[PDB]
């Protein structure tokens, strides 16, 4: 009925918790699992390939980090759907954490060494551009497309890009804000983060939080604790409401790149994110 | 009547919301739209040209980032204007956000490579000087001119500079604070940000927020969330009042520069800003 | 099993304070103590050894920093565990501090010099990647394994790795989150920090706080004061409970590396951490099986 | 007579506002105004000159940034001065802002270029050591002298140094805290900031706020908004009192240095600071 | 007697304020005062001398920064010493400030120049590792020894080191936390800061605040204002109590190093710290 938020439902089972972890989608898929057939790159992207000229930029799909997303089912609520007043799940808060930064302390590998003159020192740790965004909502995250170069030739299959949505080539307006270029995060590991951003004009039922730090050798920084709670309630004390009984989790956590000893080839590094959402039942008209 | 702030108007349609996005004005105009005739630079400036001597500094108009601005209409109020007490629109708060920082993760292009020796590594991402300013008011943003060099030879057409206002050449005082060098942000993409700054001596009906980070290769930093509200009310609980039912939005969001493989040519990069303003009617004398 | 938390116990000895310091476990064990037989590296790791190829990475055990931990005995409370209502120790807060950052001001040693042309300047101070984590709980810290490379050939004896737990080689999923790879921090100086991380899915009775800063030459940063208290109480005002009356302290505090004059060999530097835990007795409905 | 603070005066004209802007004093005076005779350096210092030996360091006065200051008249108060209870002006708060950071976005000049191999790239922007201090009080800001080198041969004319005050050469104690080396900020553009610092042992009637960031190429950082109020009231709710009915404003705002294409000559850059002070009348014994 | 904290004493002279400044102890003593015989280094350390081998590290005493400290007398209290309830001085808060950062703006000296090829640019300002610690208490600051190298050969006279206390050579445990290595800061300019740290296991009657930033060329950062009060009261509202009517002040403020033109010789630079402590009388059992 009319989306008028009423009281908080009380009684047995009116509150619940949902846990989930989303693994990064940096480029290399989970399979093959073989550590000699490509599996060794899981959690990373494959070697970043550069444009050959100002008009020929064709990045490989497996070199492009994409959004991670999961749709989780919540326990049922309404029997009589035609009642004037119904119940709905409401996301109150979430404890989220990026796991694994300690693994970046491995500086004993075969990356580009710190002393390139003599090929000594330590294996250079992951550094560079970082990007962390997470969202919790009752609908898929609304995306707004914006790219560095509208001339970039993305593969037509394997990834969802602006052309996939509009059925036409990107225009110059796509390098700034073009209202026509919109989509929804409805698939895991398919929407490149260099193209799709959270849409501030929509997302009425989703709360998203993002931050970016660029550069080429910028030190990665991360905090992690099980004592930090992120409030999802808006200024009116109402959190995201699940209209379809399915909760949406979205995220991307890029730590930077590792660099090889062969022509400075860069590989993106991503880390998994944990979510623990507290939900409660809400009376809605 | 007299400028005395009274009570908040109550009743149907006493509160409203206005949304809008302002695209950056880095130098290259929206047209030509062709990706081979200049449109590929939309969202960026054209290649920055340098002075030829200590007395010959003539920057091209399309290399100078300018302020973005928009004037939005508000629904009408006053039936009888000659009344002792009238209603005025008052800006309470704004949810603003710079969209597209994820696009800076595109490091597969044709920019100056990180490994110049072998022309390998990755396409160097946008880095350098950053500038973010946004304002909301009931009048155009009041500007105060101040430049690096009063001898700079800006074009007389295509841009609004100190000379445009005073009808005379800049004087040495224009390198510090000269009360004579003032203007108002009344046109989009015309007032250069290296010349025009928010005037703290005026702007009684505007709230502006700005920050600057300089340097040549400083890592760009940006946060974005749909949960942050910017309060526009002053110390007395009063926000900007629309004296003429036209809301003014002003902004500039420079992320740094990208560098080409041809003589380190720099191109400024800017991103669009979204605004969602909450307004309420106010009884005024 | 019905962990129902009730009132705070009042009266004589209802509140207590535990103190302890945990020394870093960077690689070189406390012994031999001799300053010419290896003891001179205590507080540091031994020289970090690098992989010989993309498929041959065998780090030495003494080059891998591991978690520090201690289990402290609390005064006994319940002689009989069959009582409907019992008392349990609850951790309220902790004053913790990493000690010794001032020692990093020693730049008169024999590390790689800042003027390499003349072998002059100062002895380069410790810089680079930093990692600081501490935890207090009523059970061992729950760990989730995740590594940079599942092909890394860790020694089988001397350290507890994913293989030690699963009895099988690591799989590609171990480079991301693989639920199967879990363990508990039950031994000091045995679990490598580049492998084991606090498990957010568990640790229901432990509070952990960690931060990481990477890079190769990043300046080390640290604050220390005896005026800062870390609250251990959760959103409901209930801190970690000790069901077995053994309190667990865990930590790792890496300041970065020092670099020698011989082929830029790096040595991890760690510093000791102090803990002062405030505890109180809590009445609880019998949670014992 | 006695400084016993009583009630706040109420009634017509019991509160007032004072606005003022202080231009920077980096070295080059406001005149000559000619852009070919030296006026082109206004807002900057002249080229920094280095010591010729460990015992011969004599900086030119026009290369040393000095404190900016102004004394402003407040409206009159007492008719009868021989009364037991009088009224004094009290500074409650101040809105202050450093104007012009946007001008630092001019990277198209003739400074040392970022690409020295080809003399290309961009004109290196201002970078380095930054110093920001402002004060508001009822008496001149009390100064404590402390220098890098007690052997520095500061000019005897045109500047106020420690020797000017003591009538004797500096001693080694002047490199640390020497209680004898004190002065008052009673003149604009005369007291070098590398010599004179706010005295924490005095200034009972002044509030000062300062910060320093060193380095040679450190990125300049600055925030500016018309929504930030600095409270001037002390722990007992009392702000600075004007006993002589003359308000003192002091400041210095160094953004760093620009470097020329000739032997890396450095020129300090300063920016003007705006002040809007709110004052109220106070009953005093 | 019984260390029970009761009410605050009221009446005439029940509250007092103590002021003092502590000069830095970087290595060079205050004497000789001569600016040619060594006094020119006052406020700095003498040139840092390096180890000659992995087993021969003998730093000169004048190259080691030590703790600054002062014991201040407070006004008398108790007449009848054998009373059940006595009065003790309690430190409530302290306004502390590091003075002189502006002196670091002197870049016109004879330090290693920024353009070493041509011996041009500016005299490199102080940079590098920074250490700031201050304490206020009713007893000497309790110290815990911890060094980088237990093999370091510190001079036996002129400095108080671990061996001074234990009468035996340092052991490997001294590189971590060895409970045996403890001392008290009872002398000014004698305890090296690279050896002695605040002891968290003691100092029940002292409040200490410290921070450290390492690196070789890290920009020095510092804030200073007379508006910041540091609370010395613990969680129970009780501040440090002066048991033997002697207040202790301790500190160290290292800003970094300046580098000479001769073999990159480094000299530590320290700055003085000001203290203004507010104390009140307390009734104690
Ligand atoms: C397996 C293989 O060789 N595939 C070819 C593609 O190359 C691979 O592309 C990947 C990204 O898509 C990675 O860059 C691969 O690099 C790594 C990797 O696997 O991650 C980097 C690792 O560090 C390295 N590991 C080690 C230990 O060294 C591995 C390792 O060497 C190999 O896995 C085993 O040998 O390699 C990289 O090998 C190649 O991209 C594609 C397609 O090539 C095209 C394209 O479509 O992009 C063909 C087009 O016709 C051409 N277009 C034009 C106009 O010329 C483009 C163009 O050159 C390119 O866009 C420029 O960048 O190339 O072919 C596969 O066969
Ligand atoms: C097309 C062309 O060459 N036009 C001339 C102008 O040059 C262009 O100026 C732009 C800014 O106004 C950009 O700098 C252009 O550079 C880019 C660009 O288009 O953005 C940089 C891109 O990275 C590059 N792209 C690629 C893929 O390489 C493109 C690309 O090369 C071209 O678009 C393809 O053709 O180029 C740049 O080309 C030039 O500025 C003007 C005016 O020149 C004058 C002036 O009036 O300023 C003439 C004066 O007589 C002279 N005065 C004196 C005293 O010497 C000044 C002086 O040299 C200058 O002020 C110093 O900077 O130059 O002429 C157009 O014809
Ligand atoms: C005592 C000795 O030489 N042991 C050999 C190992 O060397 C030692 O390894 C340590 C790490 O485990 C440190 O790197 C040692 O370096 C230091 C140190 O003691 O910490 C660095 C100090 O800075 C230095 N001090 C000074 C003042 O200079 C000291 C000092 O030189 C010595 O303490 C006294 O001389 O040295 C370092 O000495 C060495 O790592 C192993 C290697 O053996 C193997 C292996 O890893 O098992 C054998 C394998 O068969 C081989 N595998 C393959 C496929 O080749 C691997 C492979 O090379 C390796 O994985 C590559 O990294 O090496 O041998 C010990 O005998
Ligand atoms: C006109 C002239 O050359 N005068 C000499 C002085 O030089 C000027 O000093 C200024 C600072 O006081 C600036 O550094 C001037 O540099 C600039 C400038 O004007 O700002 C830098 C600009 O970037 C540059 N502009 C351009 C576009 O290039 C301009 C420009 O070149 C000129 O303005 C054009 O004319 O120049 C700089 O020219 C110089 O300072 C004095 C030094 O004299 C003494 C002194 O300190 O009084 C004499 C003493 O006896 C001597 N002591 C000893 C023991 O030798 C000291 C000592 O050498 C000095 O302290 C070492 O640093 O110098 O001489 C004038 O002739
Ligand atoms: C005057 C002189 O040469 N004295 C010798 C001592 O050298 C002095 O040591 C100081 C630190 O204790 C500084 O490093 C001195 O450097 C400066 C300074 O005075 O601060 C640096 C200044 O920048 C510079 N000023 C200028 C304008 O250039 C001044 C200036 O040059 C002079 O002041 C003017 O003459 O110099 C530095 O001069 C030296 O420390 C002592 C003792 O030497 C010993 C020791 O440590 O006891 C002797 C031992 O026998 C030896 N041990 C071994 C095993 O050989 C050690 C060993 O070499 C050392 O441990 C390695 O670091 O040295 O001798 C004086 O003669």
């Amino acid at each position: 009925g009319g989306m008028e938020v009423l009281d908080l439902v009380t009684g047995p089972d009116s509150v619940t918790e949902i846990e989930a972890f989303l693994n990064p989608r940096m480029g290399q898929p989970p399979t093959p699992e073989s550590l000699t057939e490509g599996g060794q790159y899981y959690g990373w992207s494959r070697g970043i390939n550069l444009a050959t000229s100002d008009t020929e930029d064709s990045p490989g799909n497996n070199t492009l980090p994409t959004w991670s997303m999961a749709k989780l089912q919540l326990p049922m609520l309404n029997e009589d759907l035609t009642c004037d007043t119904l119940q709905m799940w409401e996301a109150v808060s979430v404890k989220t954490e990026v796991v694994g930064s300690g693994s970046l302390l491995d500086v004993h590998g075969f990356n580009k060494p710190t002393d390139t003159v003599n090929t000594k020192g330590i294996s250079t740790p992951v550094e560079g551009s970082q990007y962390h965004v997470f969202a919790v909502g009752g609908e898929p995250l609304d995306l707004q497309g914006l790219v560095t170069d509208a001339r970039t030739k993305y593969k037509e299959e394997g990834v969802v890009t602006i052309k996939t949505i509009t059925k036409k080539d990107m225009v110059n307006k796509d390098q700034v804000l073009n209202p026509i270029s919109k989509a929804k995060l409805d698939k895991d590991g398919m929407y490149p983060v260099e193209i799709w951003h959270p849409d501030p004009a929509k997302n009425e039922n989703t709360r998203y939080f993002g931050n970016y730090t660029g550069g080429t050798t910028t030190p990665p920084v991360l905090q992690f604790t099980n004592t930090l709670t992120t409030v999802l309630l808006d200024e009116n004390g109402v959190g995201p409401l699940c209209k379809g009984e399915g909760l949406y989790l979205s995220c991307v956590d890029i730590m930077g790149w590792r660099v090889t000893r062969n022509y400075d080839v860069h590989h993106w590094r991503g880390l998994p994110r944990y979510f623990k959402i507290t939900l409660r039942k809400r009376w809605v008209k």
